[PDB]
């Protein structure tokens, strides 16, 4: 299913995509290091309801593996992402959320397409060019 930028399934399920080897049963405590910033110990969790975020979620993930979009489940509250609420767009479209509490993987997404290639390039060199300017701002 080829992502469409800021649309919702019907399910209103949480995704979560990532590059580590999550199981059905799972429970996953926040406080992992960083995709962006070696090093750097997080306080949340990041989930979304929009298939487009996971696939980028999957896609800049740290590590080897290939992609993976995880279900889950989160036990306490959530918020939304300030990273991508009101930073270019009102509110809050790619409906990013992140949470204090742990999460519990209940299911994998096996039918998706990630971005064109040009696509995923393009996003990664944009990234690399604000590290470089010191404009890579990481709320957490
Ligand atoms: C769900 O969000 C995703 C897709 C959105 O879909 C889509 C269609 O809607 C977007 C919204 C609503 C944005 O508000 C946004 C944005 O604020 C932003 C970049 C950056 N894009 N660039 C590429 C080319 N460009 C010329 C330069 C920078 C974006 O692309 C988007 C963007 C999209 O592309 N931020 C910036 O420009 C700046 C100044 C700083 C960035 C800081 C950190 C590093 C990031 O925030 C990290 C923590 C992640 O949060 C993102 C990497 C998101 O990855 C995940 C997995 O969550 C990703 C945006
Ligand atoms: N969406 C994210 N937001 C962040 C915000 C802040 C900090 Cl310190 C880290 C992150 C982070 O690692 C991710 C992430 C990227 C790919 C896969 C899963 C999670």
């Amino acid at each position: 299913n080829p992502p469409k930028p800021f649309e919702v399934h019907e399910s209103g399920a949480y995704l979560h995509g990532t590059k580590a080897e999550l199981k059905v049963g799972d429970r996953l405590v926040p406080g992992r290091e960083s995709n962006f910033e070696a090093g750097r110990i997080m306080n949340h969790i990041y989930i979304t309801q929009t298939l487009d975020a996971a696939v980028w979620g999957a896609e800049l993930a740290a590590g080897e593996g290939r992609g993976r979009i995880f279900i889950v489940e989160p036990e306490g509250a959530i918020e939304d992402d300030p990273n991508v609420t009101d930073k270019k767009l009102p509110g809050n479209p790619t409906r990013s959320y992140r949470t204090r509490e742990p999460v519990w993987i209940v299911g994998e997404l096996t039918d998706w397409v990630g971005h064109p290639p040009e696509q995923l390039a393009a996003m990664r060199q944009g990234l690399e060019e604000l590290r470089r300017k010191g404009l890579a701002v990481i709320y957490d």
